[PDB]
């Protein structure tokens, strides 16, 4: 018999100025859409239009780069579009920007980890943005050994990128770092997204690059702030969720951090969007 009832979470108002008072100049939105076509049918684009981000990162598009829905043409102000998908119907990431990036790359430079369309790297003047859909550990943890290999290769790759330019990593990292990051830590310690191996990998990623978890850095003691809820058992209406989607930043970008938002009420997927405001 289920132990959780509703838990309130009200994302605070958008702080659009840096701690020094500098207005935000860049708004990035990241969203695991759980199928680009399904998300469009569920009015996901109408939400993007209201949010009006400068850069939109999408994960789990499940769409081949050569089968993109024609409705994507109804997104003005995000004309530079980049997509990665497996060598259709699984994984897939997208990055849509108002301004053209200096360079766009796909993957993490390792053949073993570059066949499932999980990563886009876009270099800009002041920083390099990476969007990722991290491999899920799987039912029965059958992909956990592979996920640990992925974590090490990704950490090495990001540390290399950060040594040249400040980094922003966003996306569905498929781990709730700490107990405060999910509604049911006790029942999920042996499930994908909350194994000690995955949590330890997330801690290693923050320490080694290094990177700061933008949301937790700003709201260190705030509970019930999630970005994913299973479609089953009315989990979203009870706020039985997990915070799997993040914006991780280089320490040098902390003075530029205005806010890191969780758009809780935005429908269209089993994940909600997250939004970052930077004063670059
Ligand atoms: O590196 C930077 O300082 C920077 C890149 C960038 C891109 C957009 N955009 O609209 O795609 C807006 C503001 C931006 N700032």
């Amino acid at each position: 018999a289920s132990g959780e009832g509703p838990a309130l979470y009200e994302d605070p108002p958008d702080q659009k100025t840096s701690p020094s008072g500098k207005p935000a100049t860049l708004k990035i939105c990241s969203w695991n859409v759980d199928g680009l076509r399904a998300w469009i049918k569920k009015k996901g684009l109408d939400w993007v239009k209201e949010e009006a981000p400068d850069i939109l990162c999408l994960q789990e598009t499940k769409c081949s780069e050569n089968k993109l829905p024609a409705e994507l043409q109804e997104l003005p102000g995000l004309s530079h579009q980049y997509w990665s998908a497996p060598s259709e119907g699984y994984s897939g990431v997208g990055l849509l920007s108002r301004q053209c990036p200096l360079k766009v790359s796909y993957g993490i430079g390792d053949e073993e980890h570059d066949q499932e369309g999980r990563v886009i790297v876009a270099e800009f003047d002041s920083f390099v943005l990476v969007t990722a859909y991290v491999p899920n550990a799987g039912r029965g943890l059958v992909r956990l050994e592979y996920r640990q290999r992925w974590d090490e290769a990704f950490r090495k790759f990001l540390k290399g990128l950060a040594s040249r330019k400040p980094l922003v990593l966003c996306g569905d990292l498929n781990v709730a770092h700490e107990e405060i990051d999910l509604r049911n830590p006790k029942g999920n310690k042996k499930n994908a997204g909350f194994t000690p191996q995955e949590r330890q990998g997330f801690g290693e990623l923050l320490q080694a690059v290094p990177l700061a978890d933008s949301f937790r850095h700003l709201y260190p003691n705030t509970p019930y702030a999630y970005t994913f809820w299973t479609y089953m058992m009315n989990a979203r209406s009870k706020n039985v969720g997990w915070r799997l989607d993040y914006f991780l930043l280089s320490h040098s970008l902390l003075p530029a951090l205005c806010d890191s938002k969780i758009r809780s009420k935005a429908l269209g997927s089993d994940h909600c969007p997250i939004t970052l405001y930077l004063a670059l």
